[PDB]
């Protein structure tokens, strides 16, 4: 109702005047890169981040690595935009792997390859992701599933995005970067279908984790149960992404009308 009105208004303002559109895109690039990386412990400040993405300048105290991952993640964003815009290109395992390879700049000791040692965590309540053995089978199922949903056109982009994020995050296929891939995949879906991309804000991290911790109890605690989580299982997370989309739509409409955003 509220979201549907905002969406309708957004569609009516397409296309945005390029200077209004640039302001929107600039702000999003900034906030998405900052927040998505901050959620995973990147300690670049907002200034450090902004001066990197807008001017390629470094400032204050940091590690080269923080600048590299932040920069690589932005290359990742560009990748999903281009992949999404080519509407006839189905979601591929190879694209997701290249995404991992990209955003995590280079190999490591305990990139772009599925997990070989388990990626689990004993939060005392254990978190069981896909086993290294079943991961490739689970991933082939995920992309096949996604593209089938894309064909039959029943799910809304928010729903499909939410479920893609959830199932992916439950498989947790790579040794690292799975949080950022999940969130990149959401914005892949939204961008492809003409929605403004969303920013899960790192200030809301506990809420974000909480919402997914509710879904976890609903779907089933095994790695199979996560991979096969239904839409009705993940309803609280569908609502969560919708509230983000409400924020994006409101800001984007504001930009289209020439009003201030920053």
């Amino acid at each position: 109702s509220n979201i549907k009105q905002l969406y309708s208004k957004w569609k009516s303002l397409q296309p945005l005047k390029p200077e209004d559109l640039k302001r929107w895109n600039d702000k999003f690039k900034l906030e998405f890169n900052y927040n998505s990386n901050h959620l995973e412990g990147n300690t670049l400040t907002y200034g450090q981040t902004k001066l990197l993405l807008m001017f390629g300048e470094t400032s204050g105290n940091a590690s080269l690595k923080d600048y590299e991952e932040m920069k690589a993640h932005n290359v990742g964003l560009e990748m999903i935009k281009q992949e999404a815009q080519d509407k006839e290109r189905p979601l591929t395992e190879s694209f997701i792997r290249e995404l991992n390879r990209t955003i995590l700049v280079q190999d490591y000791w305990k990139v772009g390859e599925y997990k070989s040692r388990p990626n689990s965590v004993l939060t005392g309540e254990v978190f069981s992701y896909a086993s290294p053995e079943e991961t490739p089978a689970f991933m082939t199922s995920l992309v096949d599933w996604y593209n089938l949903e894309a064909d039959k056109g029943i799910l809304t982009p928010v729903e499909l995005a939410a479920l893609l994020h959830y199932r992916y995050i439950r498989i947790h296929p790579f040794e690292d970067g799975n949080g950022r891939i999940a969130r990149l995949l959401v914005n892949f879906v939204l961008h492809r279908y003409g929605y403004p991309m969303i920013v899960i804000h790192s200030e809301d991290k506990s809420n974000y984790l909480n919402i997914l911790h509710q879904c976890d109890v609903e779907a089933g605690l095994t790695p199979s149960d996560g991979a096969n989580a239904t839409l009705n299982d993940i309803l609280p997370f569908v609502n969560y992404l919708s509230s983000c989309l409400i924020r994006s739509l409101t800001l984007a409409i504001k930009a289209a009308k020439g009003e201030s955003i920053e």
